[PDB]
């Protein structure tokens, strides 16, 4: 607080300042009047242009408010990924008269799917709520919400309701009291409403709600001229899809009178601070939804054990009678003994579990459609033994023969696989078995029945090919299901190269084409249990190292592995990466196989299809080096003394003359590549330091920058040189006499050029951070080093700065480095060079130059007058 509260204050201080043009602050942070204490001029000129950006944003963004606030929200809601839907459920002005739930969730209309799951509300039979506590602390959190749910090009919210109570909601027959029964869907449009454009919670907009028949006053009491009707009555008889769309193609309801008072806000971020700073809108007892999807922002630590089933749809024949059978599904959880755990399915998010769930009931419908998603929640090691049935119960009109009447057809579903999986995420069809009533209730018998798609054709197949101790049963009738399987879960596999990774012992015969398929997979289940896989990895490549084509696609998917680590989405898991490095990496003799596997790869850079490879190969270097670095600390650790430093020392040695040799074969094919390579190419020398000799490691880096071509992409590796003396030249104890030579020499290369107009920001940034380097206190003596600076660092920006006094481009960032300069050095100096020039009459010309040059510096200063 007392940091955001500095900040605020001294960004609105400027503010003044400015916009009456009087004298700002400095130092933005901790103090600020740190900069007046000749600390650095470099960095006071950092300060100058981020405060001066900051001005000019602050002021557009100031012109922009002062209109339309349209880009604040956006930018608001685009700084992260992390958001989360608040319902204001006012009041239900309608009377049913049965109990009522409610369901509500979000649809893509152009995606034609649905996003999140739904929770339940209970409600009472005349418009209340049956729990009175819901009637006004109704929060709730819709969590799981990123920009690309936001980008959907239409974003509406589908709620739909279903009743509990009689089968027909007038006198003529009894009916049941607690069954569940459709009656409707109503969706709104809220594209404008997630941009955050207006924040009105009090606001509570009206929907207009259509459902199924329902009344026959108006429809056809009036029929004359031509009495013909011959029909029956539509209670449940909707298919979801077409319902839905049109719906959602519909501006305006006649509801007459049936809707409900919402408001949907949304609030950046987590439960970590809504609980906290949206305390009005988010309270302790709101319901949290975890939306069927990846989140955009995998952070560690975002546990979901969700197991989330999906009913959609299903054919079903009208069988010996006309009507279609009432199909029910009486679903429960059972262990491998077959023993009903209880609280396991949760319907509604932010619910209590129930041990036993029903399904909806539609009225005779050959192919209705479901849109039921539930959810499941096991144990992590209790749930690697569980299965699922899925009993279908015919339901008659009187209670007698309803609950009498068992269930006529049983359908069930394997929750794991033989060789370890689990079952896959996608569309999977069901075929239910009816008749004998013996053999699917003992649960030791139906744990090997046909119960999934893809298990049934395997083994109809494997019938097909053997009929022994397997043949296909008669007992199927004329109908068939279809469900969606979205598993969203940290301890399943749905990948059979997951399991290869974990047991690649038990079927290694398929390690070259589980290698190939390993390029392909997707992040998410990788990172599931990346740990895992990396270790079986470094398992496989230390016990078979007799297979070198093996190491080669082991490299290869190692590469794919690092490079989808590395990927803007899964910074997140590098701090996981590290401490699984300092804690389980038991590598000790893998870093020099591993070095030499690269040197391979460096020295046959001549492939065309191994351009990619190559280059994200290069991409990740900093990655697979702190691998390596690690293995071999191991190693040294382990025997205390290794004489093997020296051949590995000579190793990287190589892998340095392959890349001078690679960066002297012809660039037509590798612009790009190389340019990359050089790059990142220092990025990770700093820890090689700490167990490399540094003066060796800078003289290398100085041979090869000076073997690197005056001829073609200057800027990119005058980027790499910034990045170059950043590092390590501040452990100047080694790399001052070397260093200093190798900038000087790069420097005149770039004095005299006829074309530095875009080289003055590059050339800039470099003398400023070896000034920077020049005035560290953590340096020690550098007399003699900056003796030579000054001896060839003065003219030549003299020399500049007269060619660019043109005042268009950013002069003062040189200006602050010749000032620096000029500060920096002692009189002594001054006095035994700067003094000691060439003849009297060149001493001369260099001093009436000198006097030019300050009077035009002097003469129409072109800062912003701030």
């Amino acid at each position: 607080e007392l940091a955001e509260l500095k900040k605020k204050v001294t960004a609105k201080i400027d503010h003044g300042n400015r916009m009456l043009g009087l004298d700002l602050v400095v130092r933005d942070d901790n103090g600020n009047i740190l900069d007046p204490d000749e600390t650095s001029t470099i960095a006071l000129f950092k300060a100058h242009e981020v405060a001066s950006k900051r001005i000019e944003e602050k002021i557009q963004e100031e012109k922009s408010i002062l209109q339309n606030l349209d880009l604040r929200g956006q930018s608001i809601f685009s700084t992260i990924h992390t958001y989360g839907l608040y319902v204001n459920f006012k009041n239900f002005v309608c009377n049913i008269g049965e109990d009522a739930e409610l369901f509500m969730a979000l649809y893509d209309p152009d995606q034609s799917t649905f996003i999140s799951e739904n929770y339940l509300i209970r409600w009472g039979s005349n418009g209340m709520p049956k729990e009175i506590e819901k009637l006004n602390n109704l929060q709730a959190v819709f969590t799981d919400l990123s920009s690309m749910d936001l980008i959907r090009p239409r974003v509406s919210l589908v709620c739909q309701i279903v009743r509990v109570g009689h089968m027909e909601l007038k006198e003529g027959k009894k009916h049941t009291c607690g069954l569940r029964r459709p009656f409707g869907v109503a969706v709104m449009d809220i594209t404008d409403i997630i941009h955050g454009k207006v924040d009105d919670e009090e606001k509570q907009h009206f929907i207009p709600f259509q459902q199924i028949a329902m009344e026959t006053y108006i429809r056809q009491r009036q029929l004359i001229m031509s009495p013909l009707i011959t029909s029956h009555v539509i209670g449940e008889n909707e298919p979801l899809t077409s319902v839905l769309n049109k719906v959602i193609a519909a501006k305006e309801v006649n509801h007459k009178g049936q809707g409900l008072w919402v408001s949907l806000k949304l609030l950046p971020g987590d439960l970590t601070q809504v609980q906290k700073n949206f305390s009005h809108l988010v309270d302790r007892s709101t319901a949290i939804a975890r939306k069927m999807g990846f989140p955009e922002i995998i952070l560690p630590g975002d546990v979901r054990n969700d197991i989330y089933v999906t009913l959609i749809h299903g054919e079903f024949d009208k069988g010996k009678k006309k009507t279609p059978k009432n199909v029910e599904v009486t679903m429960s959880v059972h262990d491998e003994e077959g023993k009903l755990l209880e609280k396991a399915i949760h319907p509604g998010a932010g619910y209590e579990g129930i041990s036993e769930y029903k399904s909806v009931v539609y009225y005779q419908v050959k192919q209705p459609c479901w849109y039921e998603t539930v959810k499941v929640s096991i144990a992590i090691e209790e749930v690697t033994r569980c299965h699922i049935r899925f009993t279908f119960r015919h339901r008659s009109s009187q209670e007698t023969r309803d609950k009498s009447e068992r269930a006529f057809g049983v359908a069930f579903v394997k929750l794991m696989n033989p060789d370890g999986t689990t079952l896959q995420d996608g569309r999977h069809d069901l075929v239910v078995y009816k008749g004998d009533n013996k053999k699917m209730e003992d649960a030791k018998f139906y744990l090997t029945l046909p119960g999934t798609k893809m298990e049934m054709e395997e083994k109809e197949l494997q019938a097909s090919k053997n009929l022994v101790t397997f043949t296909p049963s008669k007992d199927s009738t004329k109908d068939s299901f279809q469900i969606a399987t979205l598993i969203c879960s940290t301890k399943l596999t749905q990948n059979v190269d997951l399991l290869g990774l974990l047991n690649w012992r038990s079927n290694s015969q398929n390690i070259k084409h589980n290698l190939k398929k390993l390029m392909e997979v997707d992040g998410g289940e990788i990172v599931k249990f990346l740990q895992d896989t990396l270790d079986a990895l470094f398992n496989i490549m230390m016990e078979m190292s007799d297979s070198e084509t093996y190491d080669f696609l082991v490299f290869d998917a190692l590469v794919f592995i690092i490079s989808l680590i590395g990927d803007i989405k899964f910074q997140h898991f590098n701090p996981v990466l590290e401490t699984y490095i300092y804690k389980h990496f038991s590598a000790t003799l893998a870093y020099v196989k591993l070095s030499k596997v690269l040197n391979f790869y460096v020295a046959n850079a001549d492939d065309s299809s191994k351009t990619e490879l190559l280059f994200a190969a290069l991409k990740a270097l900093k990655y697979l080096f702190r691998f390596i670095i690690q293995s071999r600390v191991l190693y040294l650790r382990f025997y205390g003394q290794s004489k093997d430093g020296d051949e590995f020392n000579n190793s990287i040695r190589q892998l340095f003359l392959a890349f001078n040799m690679l960066m002297d074969r012809p660039l037509e094919e590798a612009v790009k590549i190389k340019g990359a390579a050089l790059k990142y190419l220092p990025s990770i020398i700093n820890d090689v330091k700490l167990v490399f000799d540094p003066v060796e490691l800078s003289v290398l880096f100085c041979k090869f920058i000076q073997s690197i071509p005056d001829n073609q992409l200057v800027r990119q590796k005058l980027n790499c040189m910034t990045k170059i003396v950043e590092s390590t030249l501040f452990r100047q104890s080694e790399c001052r006499e070397v260093l200093l030579p190798l900038l000087t020499d790069q420097l005149s290369g770039q004095l005299d050029d006829n074309s530095n107009k875009p080289d003055h920001e590059a050339s800039s940034q470099l003398l400023s951070n070896i000034l920077e380097v020049l005035d560290r206190k953590d340096v020690g003596a550098t007399a003699v080093h900056i003796q030579l600076i000054m001896e060839r660092l003065l003219r030549r920006i003299n020399r500049t700065v007269i060619g660019m006094n043109r005042q268009s481009p950013h002069i003062g960032s040189f200006v602050a480095c010749m000032i620096a300069l000029l500060q920096q050095m002692d009189d002594s100096h001054y006095s035994h060079y700067i003094s000691t020039f060439k003849t009297r009459q060149d001493i001369i010309d260099f001093l009436m130059e000198t006097f030019i040059m300050f009077k035009d510096l002097i003469g129409k200063n072109v800062y912003a007058k701030d």
